[PDB]
């Protein structure tokens, strides 16, 4: 029977002091790192406006250039027959100043604290971008420019993810860790998602607002992360976590790779990231020339591919929790992924029915492990049992496991340009050689996952 | 010791448990009742739109007979020549069975709990609106079908304000003033002007959905008030709050009798530009349809700017009548200047329709405070609660009869000419300065003791 308490006030009311804290950290960490998305998106939308073709508009006055030059409708310098070359130097000069600058950030992050290092991590990445959303509004017309700012935006949004990390690892224990943080993942694509919303509005008219409107809400986050952020714990008396007297001093660089996990899951998450790449660059290269259906369907079936890496997340943590082996996991998830390319390959004759259906297993597969290595794996490694308390060790391990597969990225538009003018199904089977040096590279450590389940389960269970 | 506290969090971990909890209440009152306010004013701006002139009016293939017409471009019962005396029998059919509610639910207010009684009148005060534009879908022609959706939408809405005072008077003490108070009476003035606002968007087009989107959102604010609303602070446990028939006929002592004709002026004026002004701006002014009713929200800034300076200053000042006397005998030299220009520019109709607005709704919310305390101090004492309450209920009885006299007389005078509207509001303001005289004198005599000891 209904009684005098409301149904709202009596369901949270059942919460108790720390699953309050807990769950707003678990906020503001989702929209910290989903702020940052939407700032590194539109230069990914606008690349088809510094160029085009001048053979479809308006014919106002200039009359000057034979009637027809493809020089006025195109902006920049990016104007002449080179705007393949030139604009794409510009996506290597923000991966190489985005793969250099984590293994500082990762330096920086221990030592300074994690509340005055997000906000001017932030801000200048607020900054970093309206400088060159205001390319577009001065008399700018250079090279140099567009690619020395795009190298400082590239040393300044390597603060984000290591903070993150360390700021949730702070909080949490032993327990329900894969499954809330594959769930928690979901701000990669929610800031891809409203980071092309955004800077669509504005690509089809003056270009200039599409880099200075993410630029405010940026730095308007990071003010927001500077007057609400709780790092510890401790400082409003919850309880501390349970990774299974004062503050520890530091670790150095030197240390943290004689962690024993450190080196192989930083190994393999370069070629992990190098297959979800070079996947996404053979897919347009594919439907445009064979199975000529739904070409105007290539811009979408990019991003249906990355919804299946959500799903590829929380199913590869409840998966990890309850067999306690985290190596023996990423391992099978790419183990079945070579018979899932060939078997799209094959099907591909089929219309959109089988192009769905194989195409979210496909990212359920290959974005799995990905999702898994850079959170939860990063983090419990860190916080390892060997060393035993006196060493603040977590916003140094996430820079070598990110910082190797940010390498892995920078060298996907390289190899994927040093073969592909070689044919075009070239490029395939470099993913079938990427899978299979992604599972025999963690070889050690389902070695040593295998004989601790050998030991628990096919003996009988003596003396758990 | 080496990062110290948030400033946004050592800000709020300064405030206590109570708070929070007497602040949650003054927010969700506030959004209970400004979502009342925008189950109303749709009737005032559609009106505007259901008799246009089809002489100036584009016809493309809209003739299903020639010559004889002149008729097509407006809706059925609304066409004819009383098309101003029609309106005045939907608008006043609401706004007597919201009195007669009223009347009743004072008395007979307590068989069911306040959540359930509040909860199941945002459930069928937003069933009964949306019925009004759900008639447009289903296109029925009749002045019948207008009438008992208009009649049985007053009967359900009286439940608003009989439980919120209670809601609220339980909380933040038996009945309190100051600041935050003053903001919080603002929510009378924001349910009108975010009411036109979202109903004036399909005006121009189908005016179905002017209705059934506020009867959609007051419906949802049904539900997180059934889910979320605490009546009494016995049940959270926090800290209770600052402890401080023919009865006589028409009693003969100086309140009563004097004091009751003036709240039937002083809400026959504001609800005259509650109902007839954006048919005001639309007809004799700049000539639109939903740009003439989205000026008509800048009568309601004037409507919290005179609410904010009258509660700072009238507290300051050691009177509250002094306060309204003066703001109800400054309106009337004012209302005669804007009619008298009106048309020149938008210049004229933003900066004086506004102090025209906040010389009207500002002394609304304060003179049946000042009746509150005054006439509390008498032989018959504030332990007489069978009487107290008594004389107070035929105050407010006689100011929802102030409201069936404003659009009923409207759309009568209208017709025998526009002009003359802004002449009864112009003798229904000088005669509610003229029955505060009661409050003034003693005022007068309150000031003197200060001026003798000073
Ligand atoms: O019935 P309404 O027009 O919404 O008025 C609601 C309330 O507004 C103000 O607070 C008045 O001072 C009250 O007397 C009135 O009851």
């Amino acid at each position: 029977m209904r009684s005098s308490l409301a149904p709202g006030v009596w369901f949270f009311r059942a919460f108790s002091r720390d699953s309050w804290f807990r769950g707003l950290i678990l906020l503001l960490t989702f929209l910290i790192y989903a702020c940052y998305h939407m700032s590194r998106k539109p230069i990914s939308i606008v690349k088809s406006r510094l160029h085009q073709n001048c053979s479809e508009q308006i014919k106002p006055i200039n009359d000057t250039h034979s009637l027809n030059d493809t020089m006025w409708c195109s902006w920049a310098p990016f104007d002449k027959d080179n705007y393949k070359e030139l604009l794409g130097g510009v996506d290597n000069a923000f991966l190489i100043a985005y793969a250099i600058g984590m293994f500082i950030s990762g330096v920086f992050g221990e030592r300074l604290p994690l509340r005055y290092y997000l906000s001017a991590g932030m801000l200048l990445s607020g900054l970093f971008t309206s400088l060159f959303g205001l390319g577009y509004f001065w008399n700018i017309h250079e090279l140099w420019y567009f690619v020395v700012i795009q190298v400082c935006n590239g040393l300044v949004q390597t603060t984000g993810w290591p903070s993150v990390v360390t700021c949730v690892g702070n909080w949490f224990g032993k327990g329900k860790r894969g499954f809330i943080m594959g769930i928690w993942n979901s701000h990669t694509s929610v800031g891809n998602i409203l980071g092309s919303l955004i800077a669509g509005i504005w690509v089809n008219g003056q270009w200039g607002l599409s880099f200075i409107v993410p630029g405010i809400i940026t730095a308007v986050m990071g003010v927001i992360t500077f007057l609400f952020l709780i790092e510890h714990p401790e400082d409003v008396d919850c309880a501390p976590p349970q990774h299974h007297c004062e503050e520890p001093a530091a670790i150095s660089f030197f240390g943290a790779l004689r962690i024993p996990g450190v080196v192989e899951f930083s190994l393999c998450l370069l070629f992990a990231k190098l297959v979800s790449y070079t996947f996404l660059y053979w897919l347009p290269l594919y439907i445009a020339n064979v199975a000529h259906f739904s070409a105007k369907e290539a811009g979408d079936l990019s991003t249906l591919f990355d919804v299946g890496g959500i799903i590829g997340g929380i199913v590869a943590g409840l998966v990890s929790d309850y067999t306690n082996g985290r190596a023996t996991t990423c391992c099978v998830m790419l183990i079945l992924a070579a018979p899932m390319m060939f078997l799209y390959n094959y099907i591909g004759q089929d219309g959109i029915a089988s192009s769905i259906v194989m195409l979210i297993i496909c990212g359920g597969l290959v974005n799995g492990p990905y999702a898994l290595i850079t959170t939860a794996v990063s983090a419990d490694l860190g916080t390892h049992k060997s060393l035993k308390g006196n060493a603040k060790a977590l916003s140094t391990v996430t820079a070598i496991i990110d910082g190797t597969g940010s390498i892995g990225a920078a060298l996907g538009p390289l190899l994927a340009g040093l073969i592909s003018p070689t044919g075009w199904n070239n490029v395939f089977y470099m993913l079938i050689s990427a899978d299979v040096l992604a599972c025999l590279l963690l070889c050690r450590l389902v070695y040593k996952e295998i004989l601790a389940w050998k030991v628990s389960l096919s003996r009988g269970s003596g003396y758990k």
